[PDB]
Parts: structure tokens; C-alpha cells; sequence
């Protein structure tokens, strides 16, 4: 049981961030000085991922141009003695890592986005990271989730308790503990109304999934908001396989919203840059 | 004496904001939900500019794709009934306004960037806006300078007093009053050491300029930081023609650094979005 490939769905419409997202996806929006996606990609590489798979929509070259080499810059910086910046540019992506780009025909849902990656993953377990869920942790959260998958030979979702008023935002897991941080998922519902949400334990955008999910996604139909939900492909996988929920150790920011991106800017400005509101 | 053309230099390397500025200019970095450049362009249109001139570099794609139409997006929105955003998307470039793109061969300086615009400006006075100086004013700051340029038939710089420790950041003007807010300029030096700065009156990135500057720029050689400076071209133009400095009324944030962009996010998030540090 080995995970070396990760999928980054970056093909949503990002309408919550117009006009900022007219020419770039929301996952290219920066927190201080780094795009959301590079945070997630850094986590995945730290977790052992070697093969990055990006599912693009509008402004696809924005992502491609960020992670592909730019020797016009690399040459220019190496000229001006700007050594620190230059290796900072290489630190964006280490040499061994590969990037490959697939196009989503339409933004038909998170689940349809992942199914799009099936030819690239092939038949092996794989990660999924939603970069709008920015997580700051001492140990990479994806490394946390993979360890669980190997031990228990099953899928793993990252999860945290949320307010019951916010369940229209998340897939909500009903589960039974196996250890202090891990539970086995027996039901999962996408964006339940607060009154019917089974629990308050919600899925964050960090997944480790067995290849079996793809067939369950080819059979998946539109659910919440008339979208093909990854959650509903996990719900079909549940009947057949083991799915776990792990309360990872780390701090998540809802950068899919203007308010949580503000808090990410404030918190991480202070932590990694020394920036304090005047 | 009419100013209808404005030049937007967006072709620097933006190294202070790497890695976010690998595939986009710093002027496409957002404050909450609007890129730095769109603030400045909105100001210019309010000030009467009809012709937008963008001087691009390597990362032209982000600037072009932001202000050029995206009927792929316009059509999806027209689908989802989102009337309000659709019009916010068309307003990015209002109906009366046109834009054109000319490219800087290499990031050789701000003055070289402006000289690149000479063919589009032709022979008439024109505005220049540096988008990393984001300004919040009850009356568009460039409109303040245009009125002064018209009145006194001359070039006009926006200026505000700064601490003498920050003189190394800006062009510094030596001048003599003409009225309470306006002075006649007698020298300007780029990034003087504080011990050598003649004054503490600094140039903000808003200019109204006569076409005579262009030949002064063809004759300008590298100065501060091995760059062709617009300031050194203005220092030559001073001797030949009238150059004015106006203490605009408004609140400037130097978003050209991580610190001033953070304080703009904090300040402007609170005022205009209700965003308050947790
Ligand atoms: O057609 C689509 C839809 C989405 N995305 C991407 O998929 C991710 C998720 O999209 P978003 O609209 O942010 O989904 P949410 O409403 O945030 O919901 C998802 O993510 C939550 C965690 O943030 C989970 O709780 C939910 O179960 C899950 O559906 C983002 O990276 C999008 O860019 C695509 O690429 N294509
Ligand atoms: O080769 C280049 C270099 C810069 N730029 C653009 O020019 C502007 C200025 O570049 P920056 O490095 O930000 O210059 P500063 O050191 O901020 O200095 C300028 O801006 C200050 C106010 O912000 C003034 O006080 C200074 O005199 C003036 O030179 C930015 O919008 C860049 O995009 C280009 O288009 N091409
Ligand atoms: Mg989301
Ligand atoms: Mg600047």
C-alpha cells in the first residue's frame, strides 16, 4: 500500500473571489507571498508525493506557468547576485517531482474532477488535496493521512468538528471511533442542512483514496447543488470498502471564502513574516 | 491641455513577493478581492482617462486576461442567473474605455518602461500610475493632479511627506511653494540616503507628464540600483520645463512591500469589507 501520486482539483469557477479570479483560479490566490496551491503542493511533496496531477479549467496556464520552470527568470536572477531568491524559485518544485495537466470538460462537480484524473493515476491509491483548505501543521497533514491508510488498508479523509450551522458547507461523516483520532465512516452526506446533518464532523479537503473510487464515480449522479459530488462517490465506495476519518493534527483555514483568507493572511503573516496589524 | 491617456507599468520583477509573482506581476496581487492594478485603473477612469496603456513583461498573460473580455465566463454566468457579478465582470473595463498592450524588452527600469509607451502616447500629456501605491481618497488622486497640471500648464507629481528613514525608498523632491498644497520642483533624486536626502517630501506613484519627458528618457542612463529611473528623466526635464508636486489628499499604502500590502489588507478589509483580525 503505497501513495506517490496526488490530485489537485483547480478547475472550479471561483466566483466568490471576482474580480480577483478573472484571470486565475482561486487556488492561485496568494497568502502573503505564496499561492494557496503551492502550500498544498509543499505538503504533498513533504508527504512523499512524486507525481502531481492538476485538473484545470479556466486560466489553465496560470497553474502551469507557476510550476513549470522559467529560465528567463532563473538566468536573470542568477545574474544580479540574487542567489537567495533563485533557490527560492527552485524550492518551488524539487527536481524529482513530475507535474502533469489534465483538462476537465466542464465544472460538473468535485467528483467529476477526480474522475478526470483516472487515466493518470491508473490503478493505485492516490491523494486529493483541495488547496482552498490551507492547513498549517507541524507534520504534513497528508503524511498523517497516508500513515492511516497503510495501517488500516483503506481510504482516509481528513476531518474536523465544525459548527452545526455550517454543515451546508461540508460533507458530513457519520462514524464510529477506532482510536482517539480515527473513526470508520459508515455514512457521508454532502452539505446537509444543519437540522439533518447526522454529526458535526466534516470533511476537509485532504483525501487518500483507493483506486476503487473511480468506478463509483462513473456511476455517480448529481447531488448537492446539482453537482457530481466526490462525497457521493465515497458513499458508494463505502458499501464495498473501508473508509476512515482522521482528526489530523493541524490548523485549517477556509480560504475558499474571503473571511478565512483574511484570517489566513493575518495569522500566517505574523507566524512566518512578523506582520502585526497596525 | 487634456489628459485622456494613462500608462500602467506592470513589467517589473516583483521579487519582494516571490514566489507568488513567478507567473504574474505584483500588480495582479489582490487586496481582498480586487487586484492592485484594478484599483488604479478604476481611479484613472474616474479621473477621465479613456485610453489605457499597459506596459507588460514576462508575465503579460495575467494582465491581458484580466482586462480583456472572457465570454467563456460571461456565458456561464449568463447561465446561472448571476446578473450582479456579470455586470461587475464587464465593468472591469467600462464601455467607453479602450486598452492596448505594449511590451518591455527587459526589466530595465521604470523610466525605460515609460519610454516604451512613447509610440502609444505619441505627442500629448499623459498619466502614469504605479499600482503598488494603493490610495484611498474622497476624490480620485490622479484627478487632483490633472487639475493642477491643467491650471499651471506643467507636469505634476503626487507627493506626501514621509519619515526621513524612508527616503531610500522614494524619489525625493527639492521644491519651492506656489500655493498651500503645490510646489514648484527644482530637483528630484531617486532613493537618497537619509543623511543625503535634500528633503523628506517623496513621490507617490501618480504622475501627469508632458511628452517632452520622452527625449529626456532616451538620454537617461542607469542610476539607482542599476536601473533607468523615471526620476532621473524628470530631474532633466525640470531644467527645461515646469514640474510641480502636489500634496494629494488621501491615504496611501505602499503595497510594493509585504508590510504595506498587509496593512492595506488589514485597513481596507476592515473599512470596506468588515474584516477584523481574530
Ligand atoms: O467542477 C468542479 C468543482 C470543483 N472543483 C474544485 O474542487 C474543489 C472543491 O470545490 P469547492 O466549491 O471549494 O467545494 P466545497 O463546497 O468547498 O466542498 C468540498 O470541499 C469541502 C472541504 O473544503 C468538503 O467538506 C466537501 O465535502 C467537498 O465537496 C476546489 O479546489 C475547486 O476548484 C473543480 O475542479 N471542478
Ligand atoms: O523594469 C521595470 C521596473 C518596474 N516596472 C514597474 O514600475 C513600477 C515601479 O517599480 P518599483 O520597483 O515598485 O519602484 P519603487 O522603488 O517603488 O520606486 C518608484 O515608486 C516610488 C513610489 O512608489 C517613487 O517614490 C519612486 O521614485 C519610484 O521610482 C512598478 O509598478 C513596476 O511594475 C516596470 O514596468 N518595469
Ligand atoms: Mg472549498
Ligand atoms: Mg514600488
Amino acid at each position: 500500500h503505497v501513495v506517490r501520486k496526488a490530485v489537485f482539483p483547480v478547475a472550479g469557477m471561483g466566483t466568490r473571489f471576482l474580480p480577483a479570479t478573472k484571470a486565475m483560479p482561486k487556488e492561485m490566490l496568494p497568502v502573503v507571498d505564496k499561492p494557496l496551491i503551492q502550500y498544498a503542493v509543499e505538503e504533498a511533496v513533504a508527504a512523499g508525493i512524486t507525481d502531481l496531477i492538476f485538473v484545470t479549467g479556466r486560466n489553465k496556464r496560470a497553474i502551469e506557468d507557476h510550476f513549470d520552470a522559467a529560465p528567463e527568470l532563473e538566468t536573470d536572477l542568477e545574474a544580479k547576485g540574487k542567489h537567495e531568491l533563485l533557490a527560492l524559485v527552485r524550492d518551488i518544485l524539487p527536481a524529482h517531482v513530475n507535474c502533469l495537466y489534465i483538462r476537465q470538460s466542464a465544472p460538473l462537480g468535485l467528483g467529476h474532477a477526480v474522475l478526470t484524473a483516472a487515466p493518470a493515476v491508473g490503478n493505485e491509491p492516490f491523494a486529493v488535496l483541495l488547496a482552498d483548505d490551507l492547513i498549517d501543521a507541524d507534520t504534513p497533514v497528508l503524511k498523517q493521512l497516508i500513515d492511516v491508510a497503510v495501517a488500516r488498508q483503506g481510504s482516509v479523509l481528513g476531518v474536523q468538528e465544525v459548527p452545526r450551522e455550517d454543515t451546508r458547507k461540508y460533507g458530513i461523516v457519520a462514524s464510529q471511533p477506532v482510536d482517539a483520532r480515527t473513526e470508520r465512516v459508515t455514512h457521508i452526506v454532502e452539505k446537509p442542512a444543519p437540522e439533518q446533518a447526522p454529526t458535526t464532523l466534516a470533511v476537509v479537503g485532504r483525501y487518500v483514496l483507493e483506486a476503487a473510487i473511480f468506478d463509483h464515480l462513473r456511476a455517480t449522479t448529481v447531488g448537492a447543488g446539482n453537482e457530481i459530488q466526490l462525497t457521493d462517490g465515497i458513499a458508494a465506495l463505502l458499501r464495498e470498502r473501508d473508509v476512515y476519518a482522521h482528526r489530523y493534527d493541524g490548523k485549517r483555514y477556509d480560504c475558499g471564502s474571503k473571511a478565512g483568507m483574511f484570517q489566513a493572511t493575518v495569522a500566517l503573516g505574523r507566524k512566518y513574516h512578523g506582520l502585526i496589524p497596525e
